[PDB]
C-alpha cells in the first residue's frame, strides 16, 4: 500500500519540483501589472507583451470598461444566485443567447458559466456508450476530459489529416452499425498550439461519405475568423455543416463564460441535462451585461477584426522576411520555432525582458521535445506597427546570441518569486 | 446506425419535453427580478423566497456591493486575462489564497475559477488507476463526474452509514494492497438535498483502523458551520483530519469561484497539474476583490452566522411544532416532506405564489419517486422572524388544501413562459 499523499509528496513532487523552484513568478505564473493591453509592467519595468489572447482589443475598451463597471454597480457579482434551472435565470441571459445565436447563424444558444465545464457536459450529453467518437489528436484538454466521461469507443485521427480521418471514420461506421449507434467527430476551429485552422470544409465534405455529426470548438476563432469575426465555420462557409458549435468568452470576448449553439430542440435538451450547468452557479450578471456590450462592439466595429489581421500579416510576413520559422498557421497565433536547451531558452527570455522589454512565454521540454524552443507571440488589434517592428528587431538581436552560443554559456537564471516555497 | 441527433430529436426529446412545455419559466427556469434577497419580484408580484443559498446575506450587503462595483470599475471583467500559469496570476489572487488558508486552518489554498471543474481536476490528479476511492452515495455531481475520470476501482458506501463504510474500506484496503495503491474517501460537509451533515468526526476516527486520505466538499458548510463559519470540519474539530478541503464561493460567499486547501507541497502540485486550471481562464479580478471583502466581513461579523442559525432554529422548530416533516437535517437546509402527485404539487406551488406570495422550488417525480413532494426552504441571515411566521402560516393553509383533496381536483397548471418553444 502506497499512501496517496506519500506518492504525490516526494515520488511525484521531485521531478516537476525543479521547474517550480526556478520558474514560479517568471516562467510560470508571471504577474503582469496594470490595465490590460500590449503595454504592461512586469517586475518594476514597463514592457510590451504578446501573451494575451485578447484578439480584438476589447479588454480595456472604454465602452467595455463602462458596461463592466455599470453592470457590477447595478447587480453586484452575487448576480443570479444559484444554478440557472433553480434561481439564476434572467431575461438578460436570454437576450445574450438570442444575439449570440443570431450572430453565428444557428437556431439557439445556451449561455454557459464556463468553457471547460460546458464542453465536458456537451460531450457527456451527446454521447451514449453505443456511439463512437473520432477526435483530432490535438484536441483541447476539456475535450479530452469530456471524452474520458464516455464509456464507449473512441478513435483518434492524426492532426488535420483527412486520410487518417476518412480511415478512422470507416472503423467508427463499422463499429456503429454493429453496436447500433451514431458517430461524432470533434475538432477545433483554430488550434491554439501550432496556430493552424481546422479543415472544416474538407470535414463536412466527408459527410457525403460517412454520415456523421460534427462538433467544433471555435474558442480561438470567434471574433477572429469568418465574416466580421463569426468564426472558423463562417470562414469556410460551413455554418450549416457544423451541428454543435462551442465557443468561449475567454479569448476574443475578453471575459468569462461560454455558449453552445445549435437547433432549438438540442439546445433545450442541453438546458435540462447539462450537469455542469444544472449543478453549478449561473454566469454573473456583470459578465452578462459586459458580454452584451462586447457583442455589440464586434457587430458595430468590423474594423477591429481588420486591424488585428493587419497586425497579423505585418508581424508574420515581417518575421518570415528575416528567416524566422513561423509554424503552419493560418490564424493570428504566431509561434516562433527555434532550437536550444533550457539554459538557452531561459536566458533568452530574461534577455528579451530585462534588456529589450519584450514579454512572451516559451514552450520548453516538459511539453515539447528537448532542443525545441517556441516563443508564443499573440497579436491583438491593440498592437501598433511600432510594436511589431520593435519586437522583430529585438527578436533578431536575441537570435544572434542564440545561434552564436552566447546563451549556452550562461546557467539557468534564478528569477523566481522571493518567498515562494516548494514544500 | 442510429444517428446521434435522431436518438435525441424525438426519442429522447419526447418524455422530458412535456415537462419543458409546462414548466419553463415557472417550475424549471424561474426569473426572479430585483436586488438579491428574501423579498424579490416574480411575474409582476413581490414575493418572499426561500430559494437562494446566500446563508449570510452577503449578496446585497452594501459593503459587498461597493467592493464589487469598485473592483469592476478599476479592473473590468477581463482583468486576469488567460490562465493562471500563463498570464492570469496576480498578487490579489495570492492574498485571497493566504487569507482563505488562514481562515480554515490549512497550510495553503489555490483559488479556482469554478467549483465544478475544480473538483473534477482535484479528483483527477489525486488518483491513479492503482488507487481506490470510497465515496458517499449522495455525492455531488461534480464529484461523480470527477471520479468518472478515474480508470481504477470505485466503491460506494451508503449515505452517512459508518457500517457500510467500514465494509468498503475493508474491500478497498484489500484491493489497495493487491494493486499496490492508496485509498481515498470523498464525502460532503453538508449535503444539500436532505440537509444532513457529514459525520466527519466519526469518519476520521476510522483513520485508526485503515490508512486512507480524506477529501471533503464543504460547499454548504463554509460560512455556515464551525467557529465563525469556518465550516463542517471546524464544527467537528477535525480540521487536521481532513487532508484536502474543497470549498466554493457560490453559496455563503455569494459569488463565483472556489478554493482547495491543504499542505503547501500538495497545493503547489495542484497549481502545476490541475487541467481545469492550467487550461481555462483565471478567476476575474472583480470577484477576487469582492471575495476579499466578503471574507473580511465573515471574519469581522460572527453574528451573521448566529442570526442565520436563529432563523434556522425558529423556522425548523416552528415547522416541527405544526407537524411538518423537516427530515434528518443538521444544517440550515430545511426540506419539508409531503405526499402527493404532480398536479397536486404544481397547484400547491401556484397557490403558494399567486395567493400567499411564497416562492420556493419543489422536487417532483422525475427525481424523487412518484408520491413525495419536498419544498426546498433555505433560511438566510437576511430573513426576518416575520418572514418565518408568514411562511409557516402560508404553509399550514396550503397543507389543509393538500390533505383535503382540493389540489387533486385541479389539473396541472399552464404557467410556462409565453414564447418558449420546445423545438
Ligand atoms: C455549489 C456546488 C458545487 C459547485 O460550485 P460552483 O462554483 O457553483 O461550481 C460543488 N459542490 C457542491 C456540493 C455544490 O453544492
Ligand atoms: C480557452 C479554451 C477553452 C476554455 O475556455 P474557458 O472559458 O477559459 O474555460 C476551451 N477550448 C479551447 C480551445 C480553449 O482555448
Amino acid at each position: 500500500m502506497v499512501d496517496i499523499f506519500a506518492r504525490l509528496e516526494k515520488n511525484a513532487g521531485g521531478p516537476i519540483g525543479q521547474y517550480m523552484s526556478y520558474a514560479h513568478g517568471y516562467f510560470a505564473f508571471p504577474k503582469l501589472e496594470g490595465e490590460i493591453g500590449p503595454h504592461m509592467v512586469f517586475r518594476g519595468k514597463k514592457m510590451l507583451n504578446w501573451s494575451l489572447n485578447n484578439y480584438l482589443g476589447l479588454a480595456n475598451h472604454p465602452e467595455v470598461r463602462k458596461a463592466d463597471a455599470e453592470g457590477a454597480a447595478k447587480f453586484g457579482m452575487a448576480a443570479p444566485m444559484g444554478a440557472r434551472m433553480m434561481s439564476g435565470q434572467t431575461v438578460y441571459h436570454e437576450q445574450l443567447e438570442r444575439e449570440l445565436a443570431e450572430f453565428v447563424g444557428k437556431e439557439d444558444a445556451f449561455l454557459l458559466n464556463f468553457g471547460y465545464q460546458g464542453m465536458i457536459s456537451i460531450i457527456d450529453c451527446l454521447l451514449t456508450p453505443r456511439d463512437v467518437v473520432v477526435y483530432d489528436a490535438e484536441a483541447h484538454a476539456c475535450i479530452i476530459d469530456g471524452l474520458r466521461l464516455h464509456k464507449g469507443k473512441r478513435f483518434v485521427y492524426g492532426h488535420n489529416d483527412m486520410d487518417s480521418l476518412r480511415l478512422q471514420l470507416q472503423h467508427a461506421t463499422d463499429l456503429a452499425e454493429e453496436q447500433k449507434g451514431g458517430v461524432l467527430v470533434i475538432t477545433e476551429g483554430v488550434f491554439g498550439m501550432k496556430g493552424d485552422l481546422g479543415k472544416l470544409d474538407e470535414i463536412v465534405a466527408l459527410k457525403k461519405d460517412f454520415q456523421f455529426r460534427l462538433l467544433v470548438d471555435d474558442a480561438h476563432g470567434f471574433g477572429t475568423m469568418g465574416e466580421g469575426g463569426r468564426g472558423t465555420a463562417s470562414h469556410f462557409g460551413v455554418t450549416d455543416g457544423v451541428d454543435v458549435l462551442f465557443n468561449t468568452f475567454a479569448k476574443s470576448m475578453a471575459g468569462i463564460g461560454a455558449f453552445v449553439c445549435g437547433p432549438r430542440w438540442l439546445v433545450n435538451l442541453l438546458r435540462y441535462n447539462m450537469r455542469s450547468q444544472l449543478y453549478a452557479k449561473s454566469l454573473p450578471m456583470p459578465m452578462v451585461m459586459g458580454a452584451l456590450k462586447r457583442l455589440e462592439l464586434i457587430r458595430n466595429h468590423p474594423e477591429y477584426q481588420q486591424k488585428l489581421w493587419e497586425i497579423v500579416r505585418a508581424l508574420q510576413n515581417g518575421l518570415k522576411e528575416n528567416g524566422f520559422e513561423i509554424g503552419v498557421t493560418n490564424s493570428p497565433v504566431t509561434p516562433v520555432f527555434m532550437k536550444g536547451g533550457i539554459p538557452e531558452a531561459t536566458n533568452l527570455i530574461v534577455d528579451l525582458r530585462e534588456n529589450h522589454g519584450i514579454f512572451c512565454s516559451i514552450v520548453i521540454y516538459p511539453v515539447i521535445p528537448k532542443g525545441e524552443i517556441i516563443l508564443r507571440v499573440i497579436p491583438t488589434a491593440a498592437h501598433t506597427l511600432d510594436d511589431v517592428n520593435y519586437t522583430i528587431a529585438a527578436f533578431k538581436s536575441v537570435r544572434d546570441k542564440l545561434e552564436g552560443g552566447i546563451y549556452a554559456q550562461m546557467p539557468i537564471p534564478v528569477r523566481a518569486d522571493e518567498g515562494f516555497k516548494v514544500r
